[PDB]
């Protein structure tokens, strides 16, 4: 007994209803008719939709373990092969992200902490930025280098320059992949998999830039292999390894070099264009609010001044700019669709009943936009996240990073790199148009997996 839904035609099922363009809205204008959760087929695939708080909180949440499991596909494991973290499932998903966890707490890997090495990448993005000399640019690829950088400090221990031709290239490769992979298209060929046979050169590039990427992370964990020091790990890759040799004995584990080269491509992959994203839409947001980026300025001032360099503890202190920090990830609305889900037995939902490994998809955007919780939710408000005396107000709405087990594995960096870089340049820099800024448009252009703000340039002037 699966939930209501449109009627489904026999071999394509729902698809021709809904935009593959932006699937979200198709979704809420479902919502509107069959109510918080339905059925839709893609294909011959049935997938149950979580729409609005309640929906998503009880699934996520109250039902937790049953909805941990991830919604696969055949792309993903061409790509994975079920290795890693964002792709696998069962007692190898839940050993590796338990580790995967640990070692990513702020000290969770040696004497440097994650906020240190963040730190020091902040510090480098506004240097790039000074060199701009204030004159107007595309910030994309600058505010790209940035959080790919900060992952590979983050398991290969050092930084890249950024004109570095390995980093350069390491980049360009993981940039082809997201385009091609947050494409309507891929949608299609998921559900229908002959399909893919009509794309062979993207096919081809996809699986190539694949295969290089692991051979780079495999060249780079045999250097760390042959001047590993246990008392003191140097990143995720030592830490890994040091796990596999206490796991030696054992032959049915899960550490071994084939997932860890998966786990190190999927937190390039999940926290690369992710926080990318988020920083371009942010900038773009406080380029279009002058009096919204003036405030954080001032608590910047305020709270952290002119010869230091802000931290992770001085957020405490700025309930202003945490508001703002939560407002544009909120309003930016990363993944309005969430990452799908499987239900990991026959689960029991109300008054229905989900098979054993059918699709989920919780909407996080109808959490991230409801209209109680958020007044006027289509309107970027740091007042959304403060309260009558100006300090900050948490949401239990505030779901971008997903919610229950499965939530983001790297939250507390994402969060930490986007309170770092956006105060660390806001403290160097003013935000100037080349425009007008009533020209500068906001509403996302793209919604296909991620959603994209507009292209814009802007000017960072030197305070
Ligand atoms: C502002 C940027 C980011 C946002 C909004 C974000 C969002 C999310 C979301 C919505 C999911 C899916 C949760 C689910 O399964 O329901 C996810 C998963 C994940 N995130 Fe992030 N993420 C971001 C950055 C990061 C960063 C910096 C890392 C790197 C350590 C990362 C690592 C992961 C991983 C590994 C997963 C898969 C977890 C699993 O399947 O168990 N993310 N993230
Ligand atoms: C940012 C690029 O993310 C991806 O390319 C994803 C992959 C490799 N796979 C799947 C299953 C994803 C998806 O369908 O998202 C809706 C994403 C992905 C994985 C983990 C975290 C995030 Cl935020 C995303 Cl978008
Ligand atoms: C080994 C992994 C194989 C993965 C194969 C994935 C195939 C995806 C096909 C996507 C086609 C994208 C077309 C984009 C068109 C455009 O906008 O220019």
């Amino acid at each position: 007994k699966l939930p209501p839904g449109p009627t489904p035609l026999p071999i394509i099922g729902n698809m021709l209803q809904i935009d593959v363009k932006d699937i979200c809205k198709s979704f809420t204008n479902f919502s509107k008719v069959y109510g918080p959760v339905f059925t839709v087929y893609f294909g011959m695939n049935p997938i149950v939709v979580f729409h609005g708080y309640e929906a998503v909180k009880e699934a996520l949440i109250d039902n937790g373990e049953e909805f941990s499991g991830r919604g696969n596909s055949p792309i993903s494991q061409r790509i994975t092969k079920g290795l890693g973290i964002i792709s696998s499932n069962g007692k190898r998903w839940k050993e590796i992200r338990r580790f995967s966890l640990t070692t990513l707490r702020n000290f969770g890997m040696g004497k440097r902490s994650i906020e240190d090495r963040v730190q020091e990448e902040a510090h480098c993005l506004v240097e790039e930025l000074r060199k701009t000399k204030a004159s107007p640019c595309d910030p994309t690829f600058i505010l790209g280098c940035a959080p790919c950088n900060v992952i590979c400090s983050v398991v290969f221990q050092k930084r890249f320059d950024y004109k570095d031709q390995n980093f350069l290239t390491l980049m360009k490769r993981f940039n082809e992949n997201f385009r091609i992979l947050n494409s309507p298209w891929i949608q299609v060929c998921n559900n229908f998999p002959l399909l893919i046979d009509c794309f062979p050169g993207t096919h081809n590039k996809v699986l190539k830039n694949v295969a290089l990427t692991r051979s780079y992370i495999r060249e780079k964990v045999k250097e760390h292999q042959a001047s590993l020091d246990v008392n003191n790990p140097r990143d995720f890759i030592d830490c890994f390894l040091i796990k596999m040799e206490q796991e030696k004995d054992n032959q049915k584990s899960e550490f071994n070099i084939e997932n860890l080269v998966g786990t190190v491509a999927d937190l390039f992959v999940a926290g690369t264009e992710t926080t990318s994203t988020t920083l371009r839409y942010g900038l773009l947001l406080l380029l279009k609010h002058p009096e919204v980026t003036a405030k954080v300025q001032e608590e910047i001032d305020h709270v952290i001044g002119r010869h230091r360099s802000p931290c992770m503890q001085d957020r405490s202190h700025m309930p202003y700019t945490d508001a703002v920090v939560h407002e544009i990830q909120r309003y930016s609305d990363l993944v309005p669709t969430g990452v799908p889900h499987a239900v990991t037995t026959d689960t029991k939902f109300r008054n229905y009943l989900i098979p054993k490994g059918t699709t989920i998809m919780a909407l996080l955007t109808s959490v991230l936009h409801d209209d109680k919780e958020f007044p006027n939710p289509n309107i970027f408000d740091p007042g959304h996240f403060l309260d009558k005396n100006g300090n900050f107000k948490k949401s239990d709405y505030f779901m971008p990073f997903s919610a229950g087990k499965r939530i983001c594995a790297g939250e507390g960096l994402a969060r930490m790199e986007l309170f770092l870089f956006l105060t660390t340049i806001l403290q160097n820099f003013n935000l100037k148009s080349v425009d007008d800024l009533k020209n500068l448009n906001t509403t996302a252009v793209t919604k296909g997996i991620v959603s994209l703000p507009p292209s814009y340039q802007i000017c960072f002037i030197p305070v």
